[PDB]
């Protein structure tokens, strides 16, 4: 089912993430996606692969097996677009990469602006990710433009701490409130504190990474592995579910929007198949639990950066 935004609209609970969905799995992951049953597929320009999720999108339009007004798009401003004349043309490319002529929702992707040009991480000769000079709260009007030109339906923010929430909602001449903050969130990462923040005004959490991301590309094989806990193991087989449902389940009763990614078809299928039973409050506060501060998305080149979060 859907969540109410503070811009009017109803966002799926359940959304496609697509971060290391390859080019050649995509297109056939969105498609099985949207044939059973998603409506929010989660992209962003620096993954590489709009051109392929917006190949599967456009073809189950024009198939008419879904309509646009049923689906919820939301892609990410990258970082070495902060600047004031670059954030429209970057909106325009991923409206463009996608086959959309709106997105639902567009999210300032991380809090921190990098020198613009060619490269997504632009480089000192010491290995440090050179800044941009621009502000969240430029780089924020100008997200709100996008929302008076009809690009964008809503706009948000993603990783952004509690002081970085703030500085937006006492922008002075704030015209669009972030409709949501997007943030990495599990069972070893509960982020209760950032939650209750955001939802106390009226900010929709979406959790990324919910099965602890064990694609990442910086996995080491001596690191926590949600799906294989064996409490969590434990509590899915108490409901006759897989971990993952469980990991998918648990964030959605927290008044969370949650976006696992898949390229297996038979896994996106059952990520889906998670609002037929209901964790007890029990298991909730038992996953809730289990925080073990562990953060699996962070980047120590950014780590000096101003606006770094984390
Ligand atoms: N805003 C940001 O800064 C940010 C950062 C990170 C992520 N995100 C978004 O959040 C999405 C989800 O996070 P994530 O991609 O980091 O990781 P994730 O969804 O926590 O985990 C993805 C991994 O889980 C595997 N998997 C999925 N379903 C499974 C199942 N039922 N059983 C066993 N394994 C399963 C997938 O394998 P297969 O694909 O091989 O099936 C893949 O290796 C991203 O794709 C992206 O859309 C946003
Ligand atoms: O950022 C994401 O969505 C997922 O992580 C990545 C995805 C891609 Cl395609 C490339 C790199 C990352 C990646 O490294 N993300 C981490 C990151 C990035 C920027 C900043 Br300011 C901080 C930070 F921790
Ligand atoms: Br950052």
């Amino acid at each position: 089912s859907r969540i109410l935004l503070n811009n009017g609209a109803k966002m799926p609970i359940l959304g496609l993430g697509t971060w290391k969905s390859p080019p050649g799995q995509v297109t056939e992951a969105v498609k099985v996606a949207i044939d059973v049953g998603y409506r929010h597929i989660d992209c962003a320009h620096v993954y590489q692969n709009e051109n392929e999720v917006g190949v599967a999108i456009q073809e189950k339009l024009r198939e008419q097996v879904v309509k646009r007004e049923e689906l919820f798009i939301v892609s990410k401003l990258w970082c070495t677009y902060h600047e004031k004349g670059l954030v429209k043309g970057a909106c325009q490319k991923t409206l463009s990469d996608l086959k959309l002529d709106y997105l639902d929702l567009y999210l300032i992707h991380w809090p921190a602006g990098f020198k613009p040009g060619k490269e997504f991480f632009p480089l000192d000769e010491s290995g440090n990710v050179v800044p941009s000079d621009t502000n969240i709260l430029d780089t924020w009007a100008a997200m709100e433009e996008l929302v008076d030109e009809g690009l964008v339906k809503a706009i948000g923010i993603s990783n952004f701490n509690h002081l970085q929430v703030e500085m937006i909602l006492n922008k002075p001449g704030l015209k669009y409130k972030p409709a949501v903050n997007q943030i990495e969130c599990h069972p070893y990462l509960t982020q209760e504190k950032l939650i209750q923040y955001c939802q106390s005004k009226g900010i929709v959490v979406t959790a990324y990474s919910p099965l602890g991301s064990p694609d990442r590309p910086w996995a080491k094989p001596e690191d926590p592995s949600l799906l294989e806990d064996p409490r969590i193991k434990a509590i899915a087989a108490k409901h006759n579910k897989t971990t993952a449902q469980v990991l998918i389940r648990f964030p959605m009763q927290r008044n969370l929007v949650v976006i696992p990614k898949s390229v297996t078809p038979e896994r996106i299928a059952e990520n889906f198949k998670v609002f037929d039973f209901e964790l007890s409050s029990q298991d909730m506060t038992t996953l809730l639990s289990y925080n073990r501060n562990w953060r699996v998305c962070a980047l120590l080149s950014c780590t000096s950066h101003k606006d770094y979060p984390f």
